[PDB]
């Protein structure tokens, strides 16, 4: 009687929540598999996360799932102490990972500068704009002005040298997973608030701990608790507010739609979504990048930073294989400028820093070109912190759930999908009671 569109983390956790309350539900999933933009698959001789990878106990919703399904001790840290290379004035500089981290730390300190006034409760991201904001008017003005500023311009205005600008350029090409110069700096500021305003805490939370048994141990865990079957290979095309696809029509008390913004053009809504919501769909988010896995010869502890418009902006060693090869991960700002499955393209990526390392394999999934995704992880363009993700939360019987609409670790983390799927389910339960 409640229809859930999509079998990613948001949809799966909503279903389990409905089940506990005794409410009948049904999940419709377009693809042949569950998990969505989290996807654990064997490639290049080992389980690889083609989507989501990193977790942390400071992420309440992800961590409780880790505990529920037996993964408490099944996490391992990405390797550290890599030889670092970064591109700055068209040239390559070699240093240690702590040289890079200390430069990033100082720049992040300046990047976070208003978060304590904006986010005393970092899970109340729009407090500054609410009727109960008790602070000074200048705080609200700087808040709105920061939504129209990108994170790199904050560091330029503070007078860092060109080297640090190129480092934060590289950093945010990965962070925004797209063009950082069109992004809203408020996204970076909330990440700080959620990480006690320290760069190393932010990095431990988002880029350190990997699941030994992969994201699939969590999403197969949730699906395994479900008492109703998931309808795979059942894309939705219309929703009225209940509608349907390929002729089959569904009736239901309510609809929980977890389809990402980048793929909402495949569904017709009747009545049409409000103008401000539709303008986000047309403008979507800031997530046009791509994630690659590259295998090279030998065992090498490697870290590489390169600014826009490089094919990949952050590349790091992750696994040391038993046949004397290394698997590195990389993040790049523009999916249309790299073939993730072309060994030549992967060799061109490594050649950004070194001429002596040899690519032997490469793989990835281009989430942006994926018809049922149309983006990577959700990130914010200028203006979308205050007029973006919050427009989706109208539709008395239609609900938007998903990591891209979360209050906390929005878009970039499974924690946001687990948060928003569960609370949307509670919205449905409360209204029915
Ligand atoms: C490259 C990349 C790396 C990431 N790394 C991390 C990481 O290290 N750590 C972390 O915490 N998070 C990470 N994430 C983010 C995390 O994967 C997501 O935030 C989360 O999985 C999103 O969950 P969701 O349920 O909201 O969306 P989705 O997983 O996108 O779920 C939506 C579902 O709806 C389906 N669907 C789409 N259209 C239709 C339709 N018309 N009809 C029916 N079904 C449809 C889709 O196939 C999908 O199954 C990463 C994301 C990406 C892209
Ligand atoms: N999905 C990884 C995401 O956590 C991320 C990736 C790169 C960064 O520089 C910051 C955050």
């Amino acid at each position: 009687k409640v229809v859930i569109i999509g079998a990613g983390f948001a949809g799966l956790v909503a279903a389990r929540e409905l089940q506990t309350a005794g409410i009948e539900y049904e999940i419709l999933e377009a693809k042949d598999r569950i998990g969505g933009r989290a996807w654990t698959e064997e490639r290049m001789g080992r389980p690889l996360e083609l989507g989501a990878t990193w977790v942390h106990w400071f992420q309440a919703h992800t961590w409780t799932e880790i505990m529920r399904y037996g993964q408490r001790t099944e996490i391992t840290a990405s390797p550290s102490g890599n030889d670092a290379h970064w591109v700055t004035d068209g040239k390559v500089v070699k240093g240690t990972e702590d040289d890079l981290d200390e430069k990033l730390t100082a720049a992040m300190g300046v990047t976070y500068e208003g978060s304590e006034e904006y986010f005393p409760n970092p899970h109340d991201p729009l407090w500054v704009l609410s009727d109960d904001f008790d602070g000074p008017a200048e705080v609200r003005e700087r808040f709105l002005s920061d939504d129209q500023t990108n994170a790199i311009d904050l560091v330029k205005e503070a007078g860092f040298d060109q080297e640090t600008i190129d480092l934060v350029d590289a950093f945010w090409c990965a962070g925004y997973i797209g063009d950082p110069y069109t992004g809203s700096a408020l996204m970076a500021k909330q990440w700080g608030a959620l990480s006690d305003n320290r760069y190393r805490v932010m990095e431990d939370i988002t880029l350190k701990w990997k699941l030994n048994n992969g994201m699939r141990s969590l999403y197969d865990g949730i699906a395994g608790d479900l008492n109703t079957d998931i309808r795979l290979n059942t894309p939705v095309a219309k929703v009225e507010h209940v509608t349907t696809e390929s002729g089959e029509v569904i009736e239901a008390s309510a609809v929980i739609c977890t389809v990402p913004v980048g793929a909402l053009s495949n569904i017709e809504f009747s009545p049409a979504l409000p103008d401000a919501v539709q303008s986000v769909i047309d403008d979507k988010w800031n997530s046009q990048g791509a994630k690659i896995w590259i295998k090279i010869k030998g065992h090498h502890r490697f870290l590489g930073y390169a600014p826009k418009p490089a094919k990949m902006s952050v590349v790091r060693s992750e696994y040391f294989m038993d046949d004397d090869t290394t698997i590195l991960v990389g993040f790049g700002y523009d999916n249309t400028n790299i073939d993730l499955n072309s060994i030549e393209d992967a060799q061109a990526v490594i050649n950004q820093w070194r001429d002596d390392l040899e690519v032997v394999d490469t793989t990835g999934h281009n989430w942006v070109a994926d018809k049922w995704a149309g983006q990577a992880w959700g990130t914010l363009r200028k203006g979308q912190f205050t007029q973006g993700w919050s427009l989706f939360d109208i539709d008395s019987q239609l609900f938007f759930a998903g990591s891209d609409y979360a209050y906390g670790w929005r878009g970039v983390c499974v924690d946001g999908a687990l948060e928003k799927g569960m609370t949307t389910a509670r919205q449905v339960i409360n209204s029915m009671r």
